[PDB]
This record gives C-alpha cells, sequence and structure tokens, in this order.
C-alpha cells in the first residue's frame, strides 16, 4: 500500500496555486480564471524508494476566507507556502500574514516557500507593468533569504505554465512530510450618512476610488493588496474616525481589500443575522422565478440601511463584472463576497455549521448580483 500524506497549499489570491496543484497532478494548465473556495485533489509520486499518495487540499487566498480557511489545517503534513515572482507584495505577505497563521495552526509542520510563475521573471510586459509601480520580479535570492526568515524546510521555485520545477516542489514536499515524522467594528447603522441612500462614506469613497482607477486591472476583489497597508488604512479610519486620504494608497487593490474587510467586520453582516437563512433558502430554491421571487422579497425585510448600501455596492460590482478587463464576472465576484456580506446566522457558528454554510453563500451573492440594475438603481433614486 502507498503511503498517505496530507498537504495544503496556502498563499495570496492568484498566485498560481491552483494552477501548480493541477499541472502536478492532472499534466494540464488550466486556462481558466476563477478563484478557488475549497477543493481536493490526489497525485501520487515515488519518492526515495517509496511510494507516496498525497492528498492535495486547495484553498482560497482571499482575506475573506481567513475564518474558514482553518478548517482545513488538521491533521496536515506538510504546507506548500506560495508567492507570485512577479508579485513583490504577495512574498510581502509571507512573513507578514501566511507565517503567523500557519505556525499558529500547524505548529511544527514543515513549509516549503514555493515561488511561482518563475517564467514571469524576465518577461518584459511583466517588468514594465512592474515598473509602473516602482518594483521588479523577486530575485531567487530574496525568496532564499525568506525561507530561512520563516523558518522554512526549503525554497523552491516553478513555471506550472512551462512546468519547469514543478516535480521537484512535490519531490521536496514530501521528503520534507517523511522526514519530520522520521521515527516519530460595530453596527452598519452606526457608520451610514443621515437618511435615503443609508450609506457609510467609506463606502462610498473606496467604491468612487475602484471605479475612478481599478477597472481596468486583471483580478479586482480576487487580488488582495499588502496585509500591513490594509491594516494601516484600518487603523487610521477607525482611530480618526474619518475615512484615509485614498488617492494617496499607490495600490488599488489595497483599496479593495479595505471595502472588503470593512463590511466583513462589522457587527453583523451585511444581510444581518435574522435573515441569513432567509437569504440562503431563496437561493437555493430550483425554480429560478420563485427563487427570484424570494430573494426580492428577503432584500424587502431588509433594515435601510443594510438595503442601501447592498443596493450601492451591487450596482458597483455589477460594473466589475462588466468589465472587460476585470476578468471577475458575477459568478467569481459571488465566491470572493460570500464569507463578506452573507457570512453566518450567529456571531461564533462552530465548524460544522460553517462548513455547512460555505456552498450556500456564493449562491445568495448571484442571485443577487443578477437582479436588475433598474432595481437597484431605485434605491440611489436614479
Ligand atoms: N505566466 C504564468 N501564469 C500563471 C502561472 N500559474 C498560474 N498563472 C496564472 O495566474 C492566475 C491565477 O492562477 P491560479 O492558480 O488560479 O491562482 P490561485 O488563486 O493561487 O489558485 C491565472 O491567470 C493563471 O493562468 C504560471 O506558472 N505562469
Ligand atoms: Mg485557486
Amino acid at each position: 500500500a502507498a503511503i498517505r500524506k496530507k498537504l495544503v497549499i496556502v498563499g495570496d489570491g492568484a498566485c498560481g496555486k491552483t494552477c501548480l496543484l493541477i499541472v502536478f497532478s492532472k499534466d494540464q494548465f488550466p486556462e481558466v480564471y476563477v478563484p478557488t473556495v475549497f477543493e481536493n485533489y490526489v497525485a501520487d509520486i515515488e519518492v526515495d524508494g517509496k511510494q507516496v499518495e498525497l492528498a492535495l487540499w486547495d484553498t482560497a487566498g482571499q482575506e475573506d476566507y481567513d475564518r474558514l480557511r482553518p478548517l482545513s489545517y488538521p491533521d496536515t503534513d506538510v504546507i506548500l507556502m506560495c508567492f507570485s515572482i512577479d508579485s513583490p507584495d504577495s512574498l510581502e505577505n509571507i512573513p507578514e500574514k501566511w507565517t503567523p497563521e500557519v505556525k499558529h495552526f500547524c505548529p511544527n509542520v514543515p513549509i516549503i516557500l514555493v515561488g511561482n510563475k518563475k517564467d514571469l521573471r524576465n518577461d518584459e510586459h511583466t517588468r514594465r507593468e512592474l515598473a509602473k509601480m516602482k518594483q521588479e520580479p523577486v530575485k531567487p535570492e530574496e525568496g532564499r533569504d525568506m525561507a530561512n526568515r520563516i523558518g522554512a524546510f526549503g525554497y523552491m521555485e516553478c513555471s506550472a505554465k512551462t512546468k519547469d520545477g514543478v516535480r521537484e516542489v512535490f519531490e521536496m514536499a514530501t521528503r520534507a512530510a517523511l522526514q519530520a515524522r522520521r521515527g516519530k467594528e460595530g453596527m452598519l447603522a452606526d457608520f451610514v450618512s443621515q437618511t435615503s441612500p443609508m450609506i457609510p462614506s467609506i463606502v462610498v469613497h473606496c467604491v468612487n476610488e475602484i471605479e475612478q482607477r481599478g477597472l481596468t486591472e486583471t483580478g479586482l476583489y480576487r487580488i488582495d493588496g499588502c496585509d500591513r497597508t490594509v491594516k494601516e488604512l484600518k487603523e487610521k479610519f477607525l482611530r480618526v474616525k474619518t475615512v484615509p486620504l485614498l488617492s494617496k494608497v499607490d495600490d488599488i487593490h489595497a483599496i479593495c481589500s479595505l471595502l472588503k474587510d470593512f463590511l466583513r467586520n462589522l457587527k453583523e453582516p451585511l444581510l444581518t443575522f435574522r435573515l441569513n437563512r432567509a437569504f440562503m433558502e431563496a437561493a437555493e430554491i430550483t425554480d429560478e422565478d420563485n427563487s427570484i421571487a424570494a430573494m426580492y422579497q428577503a432584500v424587502g425585510e431588509l433594515p435601510q440601511a443594510n438595503r442601501d448600501t447592498l443596493a450601492f455596492l451591487m450596482i458597483h460590482l455589477q460594473r466589475v463584472a462588466q468589465s472587460p478587463h476585470t476578468k471577475m464576472d458575477v459568478a467569481n465576484l459571488a465566491k470572493v463576497f460570500g464569507p463578506t456580506i452573507v457570512a453566518h446566522a450567529v456571531p461564533n457558528p462552530d465548524p460544522v455549521t460553517m462548513s455547512q454554510d460555505i456552498k450556500r453563500q456564493p449562491k445568495v451573492v448571484e442571485r443577487l448580483l443578477s437582479l436588475p440594475l433598474e432595481y437597484w438603481s431605485q434605491f440611489m433614486m436614479v
């Protein structure tokens, strides 16, 4: 019988985690632009005379899944912690976000630091784009240095697109696994404007900034900004009370992350605890006409502040989906916003409940985003 090992992959959204797992397990490079929520794969590998069956646990890199991701950590044998060579920001998040999370939930589990998209290091288009932000591709020595800094078992670079170095990543992860076991915010109402349309200033400002500087950017809302930058912006907002000067933030993705963070951390979700189940049930109705009618009914039950803020957000997200540059259609946006605006029916649900809710959240957002622009616009009085 083969030796079984559990491998969990983590890292910033869109840094290449799924493509790496699929190229290795299926020998085929996925061409679609779709964010992962949670998926499981199986791959075989022969290492040091042993046949090993690797269970590959794919996860979402978005901050929106910070509360749900830990459900994947129990019994992990090795972690693949990734960043992309064409994204210095994704490397910055390795010691700032990923290492603290993994060491908390997976103490003593070996970590392989992986630099993805190696094929882009000398890509001129990539270099020109990074230069606009005064950046450049990550250098090999930087990856190795970071690996030593975080106590990783090793560092490996690869390109799922060219297949270069892919098996080596899993060979090292498998050896690490074998060696390690050898011999062993208040309520929304407190932030909104005085009357209809009742929306928080931070939401209006973020949306306006994003529509001004982000509709031509690939992966809006899928790509998170530097964890530190978002934390600083959030800290200032809640302390100074006024919205920070967003025009001074060079990375528009950080503004997207700020908006999602604000919404996700409200005392209760945008759709409220009281209607959480009603929304999920309405979206789960098989018959489209009946589902749509049930969703209109649920929206009509929301408090004014929640309805107006939701309407403003839906109009904005429809524009994001309609842009030919973002590659973020309704289905993609629903996957990212599910935990952020739907969330759960209680403050601290148990793991069983958290898991049960996962599949139900995106459906709610997809249904809401599919409601007519004319419908949402009435609440904006335009
Ligand atoms: N150039 C290049 N692009 C890649 C590579 N791997 C993934 N990508 C692209 O990066 C984007 C996100 O990939 P994906 O694996 O879905 O990201 P994930 O959110 O970490 O699972 C997609 O456009 C992929 O085609 C790579 O090795 N080289
Ligand atoms: Mg993925």
